[PDB]
């Protein structure tokens, strides 16, 4: 597959519920949900190496990794973690995360390229799964 692209969000479900599990208070959850309404994901993929830039209106972050090699990023609620991405199939990868310090919910994410040109991101905290769908810009 080629995940490369400038991806624009078209749907976001269960994001507030995810943030609630992660301990974010109500007003900030609503504000974060609003920022997700228009956010972008830019992917450059070369073989098993990924460069990912996630951007909202006022914030941008980069996530760089090679599949199967541990790296450091942050959880959704911003806690530093160690991460490891593996393929689950031709067009889907899964990332397991472990907190660098302390305890907290078990978090992870997945990225899938569908056959109709959508990118599906999921983000999980314990029992709660957020699903977001993007198309290429
Ligand atoms: C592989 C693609 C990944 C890991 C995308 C991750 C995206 C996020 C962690 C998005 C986080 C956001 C917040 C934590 C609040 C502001 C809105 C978002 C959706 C940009």
């Amino acid at each position: 597959p080629n995940f490369s692209g400038n991806w624009k969000i078209i749907r976001s479900e269960n994001f507030e519920e995810l943030l609630k599990v992660l301990g974010v208070n109500v007003m900030l959850r609503k504000i974060a949900v609003a920022a997700a309404s228009k956010y972008a994901v830019e992917i450059k993929q070369e073989g098993d190496t990924f460069y990912i830039k996630v951007s909202t209106t006022v914030y941008t972050t980069e996530i760089n990794f090679k599949v199967g090699e541990e790296f450091e990023e942050q959880t959704v609620d911003g806690r530093p973690c160690k991460s490891l991405v593996k393929w689950e199939s031709e067009n889907k990868m899964v990332c397991e995360q472990k907190l660098l310090k302390g305890e907290g919910p078990k978090t992870s994410w997945t990225k899938e390229l569908t056959n109709d040109g959508e990118l599906i991101l999921t983000m999980t905290a314990d029992d709660v799964v957020c699903t977001q769908v993007f198309v290429r810009e």
